[PDB]
């Protein structure tokens, strides 16, 4: 009959809402908040959506969520935390290289969590790209650490390229991530270096002041869609990292291609969170400042130290994350993440962008006070 | 003579100003506050404007507005109001199905007033998408409902499709409103379905935060002219739902293709709507809180529970609303809201954007006090 | 009920096309073979198409057609024959004052016959810009003409501005034509003169090589159109002149913003034409030639000496025209010229582009022999 | 008052065509064909138009004509002619350095006429770049010649920057033109090494075959105009040289911003160019060759030799040539080049683009037969 010989089972779909290839070729420099992801088609319970990852080539999470490599975020708790959760953790390094393979240690020694063949916490480190870097190198490897971060604001550099070689010589069975890059061109240098993930950010940290000090960055989400269509190229996933300030945009990173979103702030003021509580304004409250403050560190500093509110324990705020992002996939209509980014690069998944009137009408507004609680 | 032989009383008419068909390709996402309808001739007073509407396919009222199905907005009181005031009133369904029943019945036992053959009160109600949904959709009916809304956040499912085929198979005589919506592709399958009319809206809501907690959504100008230009194809007429803070939100909404406008802020703290007034600062107020919110209803919250002040009785608000619809309308150049969106389907009625800079001007500015009294 | 209430009587009409407006602002030089007229609605027969046109601000023709005023086009018997067949000619002015002044004579003393308040044939003369086509005005005033054409190839001149003033001034009662013009710069000055109609067309005339020879013109179907947008907002009406080939030609000018059209070559080798016929190569053929041309006349030659061959009566070939103009009108779905011109001008009648392929294709292709005939 | 008090003198002159800088920047490789120049207005007679241009930064000729070095146009008879007709010529130097200054002496020895400050007829010619150059050099220097060019295919060379500098340090009184150049980068190569004027054309000659042996070249409109554009910002005249076919082509290339213009062909066949006539076909010609050719000079040929046939006496078609120019001036509204290129960089002058069918139109056609005589 013509109802199928016409074109087989492709009904008509009017055709409404901008691809992400169109969206991100304006040349304008978009950021989460000045887009949305239009509605799609229902046909399942968000109970049934897959949030399966891989963080590498070779290490799949049951959920895409890691926790960020710095001194008032990461250490053994947080790790643990995080991979019984499903996601993992970077432990820091302004620490000694002996400090940091016992951390390492306590996450190896302990439903969805993330567990590698013989059945221990996966767990991950940060390193530099000095020498003395390759010392605390052979620490983390003997600690067992299962993925490693060459943690850096510009990663394509000769001193990070001579570093993975270095390790992919010496560790053939370590998994390296490189970073950070914001560009096509820096990603296809540290791919040709051999790297098995990227993370991509510069001055989206919510304690970043890098774009006003060193003029030097990239919005996140285009940051974000550039790096990950290159890397697609070669079944290389993106982290991606910084920005991220509620369920909503962690739902548009993993749309615009990164496989695992990586934070701070968010994590922050938790209580397996390193650093204890203080009060202030008669409200609970930690600190949590960046890696390049004077105080994590002649000196030029790109980073702030401040506080944030507290948030409670993790293992009741994640799964709220993971609730959020299965009810982001079934509005959108996607069984899964994978679906998600297959449909963003087939043109299928449609965009939408937002001025300022459209942000303000979005948000809570005219109302003479309200309270606003997220579970 | 040439006077006439050239062109056949088609005088020159100067071009200037967009048509809204071109102020919609743009691609960008506007809000109502982002244009302006530029101004017609008048050869009429504001008394002699047709605000005559068609709620759905066989459904006509007085006047363009409705009340939003909330439990801090439409419930007998509201109903009735609205009913004799030439609108509608839907009422909301949080409560048991007897309630709601007792509450329809309360309208249908009660110049411009919307009624029907039995020349009692027009009534409207909405329900869910669960199976359980039925019984309730059956005391419903046998109180007499005329009209029945499907609420919901996405309105694009297969829940939605069987409950509107389901209804149709059963109440032949029951017109049926579907929705939430925001893309053609959205409304071409409940138009399939074989509904009545369309509710168009989604994140744009006052006390809404499913943009920023489930990155979905659309602006909510250009939701109600695309949904509206689609569904004018099949005599289906759209409802416009979500972010009317002012009478000249209405007459954009109207203007850019809506037949009718549904409201729950604006009637929030009237003297007919649910919940008793509290006093705070010095000044009169109401309670008002989203569907969505953790107070209303493992639990994603997508709304807010806050308060608006006192605005009096809407027998007294109403008619302010009538009379402003009817002076843009003598503003603009047409005797009715049929010519209205006739004329701006055919390209004859005008619009332009306005920058940051634009809206600043526009409102009131540059004094070091002043009162703003509406009416 | 909604069918009338969402827009009133306007059903939805795909969009598909271009308006002339957006067709002649591409910048492009658009000749009448470059596009064609997409086709309409039909609810009438070709038979009850109205050709009424004007050709100045107060005298009215059954039909759009004139005669150029050449001396192989138009003499007494031509423009007999023209103005009984419902349109009129202008008599060319190479000849002596009182040759021109009696062929005038012979016109006024002789169903669609255009005819003055006398009921004597309507009858067109040209003059030029010197001192002495003073005497010539006087004698052609004198024997009865009804309406003067300045002939010239560029009009906007100090020698024709002061002409069109000393006629104005000693001759209220004579319609003057000014021309020949192609921009909306030139039509200004002599519309501020006070003409009552213009001449369109520069260089496009069959016998015309001015484009080569001066560099100056411009493309027939642009230049109509501009001159006749910007003559619209006056009442003045254009005359289409130079280019015509087929009748296809003739709607296109018409359809354009023309009121009227003028034919040097279509009319050429008629039996009513000046001149005898001769034979060559065993046909029929009649001497046409340009009046710039070295024989029709230091010097610079704008036109050439040539012939055309046979093509009968014109009391016979008119009236195929004229069927010709109603089958087009009826197809494009206009009950009249001014009917076409106003929904032209509305946006309702649309367009399209031809590549070279694309005329390739329109016309007769792919047969070993053919027989071309019209009628 | 107002009418003087709102703008000044200016009228409001109706926009439309584009301007030269806005149809040069569309990208496409314009030729002569592809475009013409609007009307504007008349308020002079086309003897009142001058036609004084400058060949270099302090050589003023009567007329903007010039002959071309080549073997088969420009001798000495030639150069005579044309320095009496008010242009000048440059002597072709493939013979023997002997042989041109002889030739270049008659021209010295011998009411428009070009002459210098002892009263003799002005003459030019042309030399290579190679190191025997300069004894030809010092050999034209002493039989008085006013003028010299460097003669090649591409002049953006070391060979060419140095024989300028040589000439510069050696002969301060004599002037230089270089060349041939096609962009404006080329051209400030020349212009900083001390030219005195710039020749523009490669491939756009009758007998050249650059462009399909070598793939380098430009189409001869664009080309004028972008190195005119870039030359006047010093002062330095442009010479625009290749593709003129008849006088509309001369006015078009005067018009784009070239302040003379330099044949081949159309001053080919004359009684005063070298070599004598033949008879072929029944009709008079003699030969023209490329410099290029192999007859004319392991070896690649750039050239063709061929034959054109009779044109007559110069001394009648200069003054034609004249004419023509004259009366192209009299219909776009200048009384001098000077003028029209003022107009032209100022935006004043407007021109329009002709599609393949819009060329068609403004040729002859739709004739049986035809003569196109031209004086
Ligand atoms: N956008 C961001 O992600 C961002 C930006 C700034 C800072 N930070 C944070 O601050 C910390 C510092 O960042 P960073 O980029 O300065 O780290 P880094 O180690 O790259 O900085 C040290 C500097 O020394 C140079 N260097 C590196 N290796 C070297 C070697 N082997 N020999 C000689 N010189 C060498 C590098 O050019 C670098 O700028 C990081 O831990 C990071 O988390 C992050
Ligand atoms: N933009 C908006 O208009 C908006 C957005 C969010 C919430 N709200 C308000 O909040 C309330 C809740 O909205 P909602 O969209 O979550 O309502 P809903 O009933 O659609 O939500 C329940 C969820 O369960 C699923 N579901 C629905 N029917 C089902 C069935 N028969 N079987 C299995 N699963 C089923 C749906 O996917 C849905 O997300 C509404 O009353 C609405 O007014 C409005
Ligand atoms: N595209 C065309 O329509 C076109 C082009 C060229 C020629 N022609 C035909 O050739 C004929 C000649 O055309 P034309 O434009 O040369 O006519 P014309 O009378 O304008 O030409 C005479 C020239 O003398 C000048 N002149 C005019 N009046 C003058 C006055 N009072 N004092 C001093 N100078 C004056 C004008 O500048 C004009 O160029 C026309 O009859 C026309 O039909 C037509
Ligand atoms: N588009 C044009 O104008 C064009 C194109 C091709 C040929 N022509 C004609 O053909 C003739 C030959 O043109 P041409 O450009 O080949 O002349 P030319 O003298 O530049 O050619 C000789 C070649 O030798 C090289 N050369 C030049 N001076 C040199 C030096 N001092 N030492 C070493 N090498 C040197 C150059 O690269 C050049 O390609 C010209 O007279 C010209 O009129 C014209
Ligand atoms: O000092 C700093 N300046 C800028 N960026 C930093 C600095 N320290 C850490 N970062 C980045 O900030 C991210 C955390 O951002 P957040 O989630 O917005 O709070 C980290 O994962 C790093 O990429
Ligand atoms: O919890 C919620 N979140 C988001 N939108 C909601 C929620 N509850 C109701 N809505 C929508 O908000 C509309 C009222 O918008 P308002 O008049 O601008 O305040 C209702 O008609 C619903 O479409
Ligand atoms: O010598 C000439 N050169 C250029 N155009 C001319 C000349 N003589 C007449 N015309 C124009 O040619 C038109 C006729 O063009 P045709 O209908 O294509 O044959 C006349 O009405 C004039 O506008
Ligand atoms: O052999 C050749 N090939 C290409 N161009 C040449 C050659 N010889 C001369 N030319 C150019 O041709 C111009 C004359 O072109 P014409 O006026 O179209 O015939 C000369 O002034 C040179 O710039």
């Amino acid at each position: 009959m013509a109802d199928y010989l016409i074109s087989g089972g492709t009904s008509y779909v009017p055709d409404d809402g901008l691809t992400a290839q169109q969206l991100f070729n304006c040349g304008d420099g978009l950021t989460y908040n000045d887009f949305l992801i239009l509605p799609g088609y229902i046909d399942f319970t968000a109970d049934q959506v897959d949030l399966t990852s891989a963080l590498t080539k070779k290490i799949t999470l049951k959920t895409p969520l890691v926790s960020s490599p710095m001194d008032t975020v990461t250490e053994a708790g947080m790790a643990i935390a995080m991979a019984l959760t499903g996601g993992i953790g970077f432990i820091h390094h302004n620490c000694t290289p002996e400090f940091q393979a016992n951390e390492v240690r306590k996450v190896k020694k302990y439903p969805l969590a993330s567990k590698d063949a013989k059945k221990q916490l996966l767990c991950g480190a940060a390193i530099g790209t000095h020498e003395d870097d390759k010392y605390r190198l052979d620490l983390l490897a003997q600690a067992g650490v299962d993925v490693v971060v060459l943690d850096s604001s510009q990663g394509n550099s000769i001193f990070q390229i001579n570093m993975i070689k270095y390790i992919k010589d010496k560790y053939p069975n370590l998994q390296v991530i490189g970073g950070n890059v914001v560009t096509a061109a820096q990603a296809k240098n540290l791919i040709d270096a051999g790297v098995d993930a990227l993370r991509v950010g510069m001055g989206s940290g919510s304690i970043c002041i890098t774009q006003e000090v060193l003029a030097c960055g990239r919005p996140q989400a285009t940051a974000v869609y550039k790096v990950s269509e290159y890397a697609r190229r070669f079944g290389v996933p993106v982290i991606a990292d910084g920005g991220i300030q509620n369920v909503g945009h962690i739902a548009k990173a993993l749309a615009l291609g990164a496989s695992t979103v990586m934070m701070g702030s968010l994590l922050a003021a938790t209580t397996e969170a390193p650093g204890e509580y203080f009060f202030s304004d008669g409200i609970r409250l930690k600190k949590y400042r960046g890696m390049g403050s004077l105080d994590a560190m002649i000196k030029v500093a790109q980073g702030v130290s401040g506080a944030v509110q507290d948030k409670g324990s993790i293992h009741k705020f994640v799964p709220y994350l993971i609730a959020g992002i299965q009810h982001s996939c079934q509005d959108i209509g996607a069984k899964s993440l994978t679906q998600v980014r297959a449909m963003m690069y087939s043109g299928e998944l449609k965009f939408e962008k937002r001025t300022s009137s459209a942000q303000v009408e979005g948000g809570v507004h005219s109302l003479h006070s309200y309270e606003k609680r997220l579970f």
